[PDB]
């Protein structure tokens, strides 16, 4: 269950100081790819210039396979007691009762280290510790009930004419599995309920105008086919998967930030992956460098 190539048994790679210790490299990840482990912590090293200021701040949770994709993996929240100190912790109340201590990925080292420790998806809240309750991203996670490409694409273009023609700025990122989010960067200053009943709201007359096209019904059978136009990330502790985050698919697909002109170019939720990303980084760039300069708030309130 290896693709040797020639490491050694223990790699320590070097990150703004702190040494990380990679085991057994070769230990493949992605069984119809021979991508390893030391791969995927190489992808997540050169990604995370940009992935590190879109995940900054954010409670983490992660999905992690110590055997790979063709194995079962698990999902974490709580921090593992044995990540080093130099790991940031978020501490958040339970609506149960009592606190939980999650992940917080502020620098390059610490997401270099998650990916030693066998996290192939980040989750990430749409809200930063330090203002938990009050998000910097709107998102609509469109999922197409046919499983084609095309039907969300349609829909992700619809949804974004109809946000644009009422003045707000729109982003876009594949999910690296079947989806894309439509995203509107905010400037914190509504909580989630505010931005969750706005999206609520715009979702429903979206609806009324396409009725036979989309669907905020909840339940799935009252949905027959119709896209759902999911607002449900915009809560308190819920996630989305991270920008840059690489999916537990074969072919290891990426969730990534793209223009809407580029979603015309591409074929399909996992166009991009850890082997065809950086070319992608070298033609375009970062397509969200700046998302969080056109930060905004919601009108009429
Ligand atoms: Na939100």
């Amino acid at each position: 269950g290896l693709v040797p190539r020639g490491s050694h048994m223990t790699e320590v790679l070097h990150i703004e100081g702190h040494d990380i210790k990679v085991t057994n490299p070769d230990k493949v990840l992605f069984p119809e790819d021979g991508i390893t482990k030391g791969e995927l912590v190489d992808y997540y090293r050169r990604i995370s210039g940009v992935m590190v200021p879109l995940v900054r701040g954010r409670p983490m949770t992660m999905q992690r396979f110590p055997d790979g994709i063709g194995k079962e993996g698990f999902f974490q929240k709580e921090a593992s007691d044995y990540f080093p100190d130099w790991v940031h912790r978020a501490t958040l109340e339970l609506g149960k009762g009592g606190i939980q201590h999650q992940v917080v990925c502020d620098d390059a080292a610490t997401l270099v280290y998650l990916a030693s420790q066998a996290m192939i998806t980040p989750h990430v809240f749409l809200s930063r510790i330090d203002k938990v309750h009050y998000p910097d991203r709107l998102i609509f996670d469109l999922d197409p009930p046919d499983n084609n490409f095309e039907t969300v694409r349609s829909a992700a273009k619809t949804i974004r004419e109809a946000l644009d023609a009422e003045g707000y700025p729109v982003y876009l990122m594949t999910t690296g599995s079947r989806g894309l989010h439509v995203v509107v960067p905010l400037d914190r200053s509504a909580d989630f309920d505010t931005v969750r009943a706005f999206a609520r709201g715009f979702g429903e007359k979206l609806t009324k105008k396409y009725p036979d096209r989309f669907t905020i019904e909840l339940s799935k059978e009252k949905r027959r086919g119709r896209l759902f136009l999911d607002y449900l990330r915009n809560s308190y502790g819920q996630t989305g998967v991270a920008p840059y985050g690489v999916r537990a698919r074969s072919g290891a697909p990426v969730a990534t930030p793209i223009t809407w002109d580029e979603l015309d170019d591409i074929s399909g939720s996992q166009e991009y992956n850890i082997r065809n990303i950086m070319g992608r980084m070298d033609k375009r760039g970062d397509a969200w460098k700046y998302i969080d300069k056109d930060r905004t708030s919601i009108k009429n309130l």
